[PDB]
């Protein structure tokens, strides 16, 4: 059945709950943004109504058919009425399309609720600087000391930086990055756009980044693979067996590998810098995984929260075991006690 953390008290309102069926008493479906454990559910036979961003708006057209009546848009930034309650979306730094949502609850109440999201300070400068938040609905993906990790800048500039040295002493090495779903586009965007390509990609892929209103995109990517020296493929092709294959594909163009996995966390974040990173190499194939995150880690966590010094907080990541529950409500206690809210 449906978590009470997907639920906004005092409103017929649901958040990223669209596989439990028809939620009793929901007359308002919000969708965070376009990653499948979100909207798991949604169809072409969906026909309640569900309120997102003009990019998730795109992805739900385009890639999942939904209708288009059924749709409803919000712009960023903006107090918008929905069913008699006001709310305004603010950029989540996730993925394209990506949102937090706030809810003015008729009774005075203000409730966040984070969706997925990355926390940073120019957040401190938003719509929410400018009333109180009582209640927090928190993305706590990597809610525990041990995950750091470096900034997307300083990730990037290790891509690009690797990519162009290697592409230069060896003008016949193919680039190739991982992806399963969208986020993480700067990763194979400043690759491509360092070495003078477009990217390279199937048709369903180009149809996905088609919706996301990426400026001057039909400059930077392309389903002609041929005339790409930056390839895209599934996560799962990025092992050597899935890369000693496709390198066969290109007819002798290439004879040589390098390719990214852009992972979440990984423990090699506890000890190594960014600058000491290297590759799995097996004969002319090598395999860097980069630490390029889309979620906050602990500090961005704790330091977002500090900040807004929310009455509540409910978690919506890890919930599912009870030493998981119990550490992360010790963490919320510490940060309170600290900052004196
Ligand atoms: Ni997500």
């Amino acid at each position: 059945t449906c978590p009470f953390y997907k639920k906004i008290p005092g409103t017929g309102f649901t958040v990223d709950a669209f596989q439990y069926g028809v939620v009793e008493g929901c007359t308002a479906y919000f969708l965070t943004h376009f990653h499948s454990d979100h909207y798991a559910g949604l169809s072409k036979h969906f026909t309640f109504p569900v309120y997102c961003s003009e990019i998730t708006g795109n992805l739900l057209k385009n890639k999942l058919h939904v209708q288009e009546q059924y749709i409803h848009p919000l712009p960023l930034d903006t107090e918008c009425i929905v069913n008699g309650v006001k709310v305004v979306l603010l950029d989540a730094n996730h993925c394209p399309g990506a949102v937090m949502i706030l809810f003015y609850l008729p009774n005075g109440t203000v409730i966040l609720h984070t969706g997925d999201f990355r926390a940073d300070p120019s957040m401190e400068r938003s719509l929410l600087a400018d009333q109180k938040v009582h209640m927090l609905y928190l993305d706590t993906t990597y809610c525990s000391p041990e995950y750091t990790f470096p900034s997307q800048q300083e990730v990037i500039r290790f891509a690009i930086n690797t990519a162009f040295e290697a592409v230069t002493l060896n003008p016949h090495a193919l680039v190739v990055c991982g992806t399963y779903s969208i986020g993480k586009e700067k990763v194979f965007l400043a690759i491509a756009d360092v070495l003078g390509s477009k990217v390279g990609m199937s048709q369903e892929k180009y149809k996905t980044l088609q919706c996301l209103n990426i400026p001057e995109i039909n400059s930077l990517i392309t389903t002609d693979m041929c005339s790409s020296l930056v390839h895209l493929l599934p996560m799962m092709q990025i092992n050597f067996k899935g890369l000693q294959s496709h390198l066969k594909k290109c007819g002798g163009k290439y004879n040589q590998i390098l390719a990214f996995r852009p992972t979440g966390w990984t423990h090699s974040n506890k000890f190594t810098r960014i600058a000491d990173v290297i590759p799995q190499t097996k004969g002319n194939i090598s395999i860097y995984g980069i630490p390029y995150s889309e979620h906050s880690s602990y500090l961005e966590m704790k330091r977002f929260v500090q900040w807004l010094k929310p009455q509540k907080i409910i978690p919506t990541v890890n919930v599912g075991t009870w030493k998981s529950r119990s550490t992360m409500e010790k963490y919320f206690r510490e940060w309170k006690l600290e900052a004196g809210y």
